[PDB]
Formats: C-alpha cells, sequence, structure tokens
C-alpha cells in the first residue's frame, strides 16, 4: 500500500533514502496487535483513531488527554494518516497528568498495569508498549520496564531530550528494552537525542505531524515523537509474522537502515528504523 503525501517520518521508515514523501506498507497494517500508549493518554474520539482507540486505565480524575501528548504519540502509532500501524489497537494508560508530570509509582504501576492487562485483551499478532516519558535514573523503573518486556510485550522508551548520555535517564537506561533516539528529516541526530550505548535504535523525531487534542494535529518535537515510531513498527512487524515481542527491537535492529545518520556520537548506533517492505 502507499499513502501520498504522507508525514516525512513515515516515509522515511519506508524507505531506503531521506527527501521521499510516500509512505509504503504492507496492508495488513499492524491487524490484530495491540498497542499500549502510557502517557497522558488518548482522545479516542479523534476521526483519525477510527474507533480502534480506548482508555483502559487512569490514575486521574479523568481518563481524558488534557494535554495532547499521548494523543500525538499514539497517533505516530496508529492513526489512519499519521500513523505506522494503521490498523493496530491502541490502548491508553494514562500515568501522566495533564501538565505532562508524572510520579515514578504511577508510572511504574502503570507499565505492571499493562504487563497483566494484555491478558484481557485480544492481541493475537502480540502486543507493545510505547513510553515517550522518562526522568532520572532509577533501578525500580527500570525494573518495571524489564518486567513489561519479560511478560511478553515489546517495550520501547524514549531515550530522552538532554542531548547527552541515556545511561543517566529511565526507562531509557534499562538494556532489556528498545531505548529509541530521534533523528530529522535530513538524516541528522535530532539536537535533543540522547545517546550512548543504551540507545537500540533511532526514529524520526523532529516536526512529526500528528493528531492533537479538540480533533486536531500539530506538529512538534522530540525522542517522544521517535518511540511510537518504533512502536508502530513493531506492531506492524508482528502482525506480518516476521518477528515477536522478545525479539523485534533486535530485528529492527539487524534490519534497519545502517550508517545513514549524521552526529552520531563514537559508541552510538547508527541505526535508523525501516520497515523493508518491497511493494
Amino acid at each position: 500500500a502507499a499513502q501520498t503525501n504522507a508525514p516525512w517520518g513515515l516515509a522515511r521508515i519506508s524507505s531506503t533514502s531521506p527527501g521521499t514523501s510516500t509512505y509504503y506498507y504492507d496492508e495488513s497494517a499492524g491487524q490484530g496487535s495491540c498497542v499500549y500508549v502510557i502517557d497522558t493518554g488518548i482522545e479516542a474520539s479523534h476521526p483519525e483513531f477510527e474507533g480502534r482507540a480506548q482508555m483502559v486505565k487512569t490514575y486521574y480524575y479523568s481518563s481524558r488527554d488534557g494535554n495532547g501528548h499521548g494523543t500525538h504519540c499514539a497517533g505516530t502509532v496508529g492513526s489512519r494518516t499519521y500513523g505506522v500501524a494503521k490498523k493496530t489497537q491502541l490502548f491508553g494508560v494514562k500515568v501522566l497528568d495533564d501538565n505532562g508530570s508524572g510520579q515514578y509509582s504511577t508510572i511504574i504501576a502503570g507499565m505492571d498495569f499493562v504487563a497483566s492487562d494484555k491478558n484481557n485483551r485480544n492481541c493475537p499478532k502480540g502486543v507493545v508498549a510505547s513510553l515517550s516519558l522518562g526522568g532520572g535514573y532509577s533501578s525500580s523503573v527500570n525494573s518495571a520496564a524489564a518486567r513489561l518486556q519479560s511478560s511478553g510485550v515489546m517495550v520501547a522508551v524514549a531515550a530522552g531530550n538532554n542531548n547527552a548520555d541515556a545511561r543517566n535517564y529511565s526507562p531509557a537506561s534499562e538494556p532489556s528494552v528498545c531505548t529509541v533516539g530521534a533523528s530529522d528529516r535530513y538524516d541528522r541526530r535530532s539536537s535533543f537525542s540522547n545517546y550512548g550505548s543504551v540507545l537500540d535504535i533511532f526514529g524520526p523525531g523532529t516536526d512529526i505531524l500528528s493528531t492533537w487534542i479538540g480533533g486536531s494535529t500539530r506538529s512538534i518535537s522530540g525522542t517522544s515523537m521517535a518511540t511510537p515510531h518504533v512502536a508502530g513498527l513493531a506492531a506492524y512487524l508482528m502482525t506480518l509474522g516476521k518477528t515477536t515481542a522478545a525479539s523485534a527491537c533486535r530485528y529492527i535492529a539487524d534490519t534497519a537502515n545502517k550508517g545513514d545518520l549524521s552526529n552520531i556520537p563514537f559508541g552510538t548506533v547508527n541505526l535508523l528504523a525501516y520497515n523493508n517492505y518491497q511493494a
């Protein structure tokens, strides 16, 4: 399938070259997979989600996304226009308040929630969790991410936006999950992207158009935007049967575009997420 005039990041993930604008992908489109977006919530009523999004958990007075961040990330995972995996089921877990903040104890509870809650959902092609969040190093936060991954969920986490080594941030620094840095439309490391040996992969993160609250759209930047590209890609590849939740990060690295990014510090992988779809 071909989506013309797609957001640059979608075109990038199906291309051997920057500078194109059509996204190519197998029509299975993540059908039968599920992606949890652990964030500020999801505006599930947005027409772009087509009834495939729902809130399943909140730790606050509402499950609504009063911020926009979680809706934007969910749109990159799975919205009809802005999403990688256009037929996945999206489940929102609101661990962040409407200011975008959240206590680590709530974030940990949300991760353990997903590990159990997947057993209450129909996801025959597999389960992914997208975590566009983080703070300073915490062994407990890393352990929660490790448990979620161990339970059979492909965990993708943001590297962070400090232009620093991600070893000092969580859950970015957890080795067993998929830690995602950000790139721009010219294949440069995004100016804010964290780096370091703990990164597994880069995805599009600068000037990413997606859904926003109030039934709207906007373009924003961050490793928060790169992470859902990778989460959606994992769901898509799992639906195709090419990989599993336990092996998808490694498979994405195996099949990535290699050596094409600029300003990658020595010792950080130079790998850009790529669906290897042949139309």
